[PDB]
């Protein structure tokens, strides 16, 4: 199934006559962070499984739902369980969701991760607003846009030099100073690994060469399909360790590591966001 | 189809049948850059749909003729229309032409291209003779040889080391001086971006570090099958902008800039080209 | 063919109805250093051919032969003829020799290959101890696991820093300098460069600026299959050329001059490789 104009239209109809929310704001939570999602007002949940035209999920499984709501009383849809190139989705099955979200009226999408760090200032804990990215799939003939150009959307060749809204950067600052978190508050670029092996440790200290701040394994395909179409995007990556620090020391990371990092900040990142999604322009 | 003897001779006994022409030259011309193709003489113009084993092109449109005739008392074969990566095209669509122009006893294949600079000498408007590459596609495992090896053609592991021709890029420039504009040519090392979006600000930081001169989007895939049979190449960037540049002042490219600097130099090329096809050994 | 638990399974029923060898070593030996397996000990050869689910090898053409025996009183199994991802197998068809070594009971895999020299420190006929990698497929979305994860075999996310074993590597040089040939042993990260062109002159300037001492075609895919299911690794690389030397020079390599350095340093490496085997702990 391709990405084009009829058939995220199909899905977007389904979704209008199912939920009756018009959102503008669109957000994809990183693993482990998805509880503001349990906390949606008067919320239509909606199994990707029923939606036509949406990307068949069952061989990787566990959830996967669109969910429309209220926050704040701004109204908002959101990707329960996210979709990761890794997994072997193709170039089509990322973007629709994507392109459906533009149809249905979202103007600027919220976007979390976890990475790992490879800037020295970068901490186990830490925050970091994406500033830029090095696409190494992109670079390597593997960008999400590689195939025929679907012109409703956007255009053939995209700049992407604005890709991280600068004002959305600002605000999401000056939240976290106004509640004395800024300490833990960075900005940098991120390195796309197309995974799913962290990087190893000859990797990071290349990484480190080429000006990289953070690595992790999803957001830019996401990113590049928002800009394509004029969604604006702030993008916030939850460091879970130092990959330099790590390659010195002869220490590993794993996934457990990973999701208890997570649990330790998730309600933080909670609050924060919601304060984020009350306050957009 | 793949782009094997049988397949490819196929197609060279069709042209052969309908041209009467055996060219020893052939030319492939950048976007906005293909102006020489309508001044060539006595000319056959042969949609790649009537050709037997030609890739498809209808899902991109546009224009896509092979076009073959006389230069500067020289015989030629030009492709109207060139494939990119990005659009989704297999190694095999794009080896097909060359491996034909081979057969149909093409000697030397001259290039051009559109990129963008990254070494600080390089400003809008110049030009660029390729004297070597980075391909990052192809240390990615997106190489346009990889598959079965066609031995007919060429060695299961080929050398690069002179795929860019060195009397060719001498000739070129003797030529710029006689006509007094050598201040516009440069020489460099270009980087295949897979493409479609321009590198970002960061990616574009990186190249320079890694001792890129310049970055684009085609041009080596063709490279690369061209020197695997043992066809002579010339290639030469014209840069529409510094990428570095704009990047440290937040300005940004796009594709209506891109072609507003092929109209400026579109004729000084075009005169250029041809008296190179003229003076060729 | 999906490289999964059922799948390798029969494949195992099979080698063990026809072999009667419960190897705990396996050995995957490089371009013509393929000796060693003509003196295995009370031996049996099954064609790739012969095995349930092994992947298809005709297009390639070339030996394809599992073979099980003793070496130094030890159990082994050998592949005769390896496949590489530049001859266009799926990552499914890589894994699932692998994984059938893994269901056999292989607990530690020997690894030889053909290389160029990057460290300037480095000379036609070197060895090199493998101590990590610089994996440009994996950061580019052509990862060996890219794809569902196959729980049964491991984790969705590997961790990759012990992927080379210390000890194993500390044991091949005890050897070398038994027999007085350590002034040919040094230690190094490998980059895979997925092929089948040589590196570029431009790509190995590039390579020697991240911190690669070797380039290679093959060797990371395996040892990521085999890491992921907790097999042990060591992996060394024959030195045909230094590559940033040829830069500087002018000089071309090819398949003909690294098969003559296979030839002059094949017996030695035979020797070395026996012993280590009668030695593993
Ligand atoms: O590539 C990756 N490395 C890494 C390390 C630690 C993380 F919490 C997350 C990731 C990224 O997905
Ligand atoms: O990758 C690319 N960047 C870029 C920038 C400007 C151009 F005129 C052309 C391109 C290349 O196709
Ligand atoms: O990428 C490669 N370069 C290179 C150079 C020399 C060799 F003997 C082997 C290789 C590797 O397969």
């Amino acid at each position: 199934v391709v990405a084009n104009y009829e058939n995220a239209s199909m899905a977007a109809d389904y979704i209008k006559r199912v939920s009756n929310v018009l959102p503008d704001i669109g957000i994809i939570c990183g693993s482990g962070l998805g509880k503001l999602i349990e906390e949606i007002e008067e919320r239509k949940v909606i199994p990707y499984i029923n939606i036509p035209n949406f990307p068949k999920t069952t061989v990787a499984g566990h959830v996967g739902n669109l969910v429309l709501g209220s926050v704040g009383g701004r109204k908002i849809v959101a990707m329960q369980g996210r979709l990761h190139m890794y997994e072997g989705y193709s170039n089509q099955e990322i973007a629709l969701p994507i392109r459906v979200m533009k149809l249905l009226g979202v103007r600027v999408l919220l976007i979390t991760n976890l990475a790992g760090g490879i800037n020295r200032k970068l901490k186990s804990g830490d925050f970091v607003l994406i500033k830029g990215h090095i696409n190494f799939p992109g670079l390597g003939l593997n960008n999400v846009l590689v195939g025929p150009n679907q012109d409703e959307f956007g255009p053939r060749f995209p700049d992407l030099s604005n890709a991280y809204d600068r004002l959305l950067q600002q605000l999401a600052l000056k939240i976290a100073q106004e509640n004395d978190f800024q300490d833990l508050v960075h900005e940098g670029v991120y390195a796309f690994n197309g995974g799913p092996t962290y990087e190893s440790p000859d990797e990071s200290n290349m990484l480190l060469k080429l000006g990289c701040d953070v690595v992790g394994m999803s957001t830019v395909p996401e990113v590049i399909i928002a800009c394509h179409c004029g969604i604006k995007v702030l993008a916030v990556s939850l460091i879970a360790n130092n990959s330099i620090l790590d390659a010195e020391n002869d220490v590993s990371i794993n996934h457990e590591k990973v999701l208890a990092v997570a649990e330790k900040r998730a309600d933080l990142l909670q609050m924060w966001f919601k304060e984020i999604i009350t306050r957009l322009p």
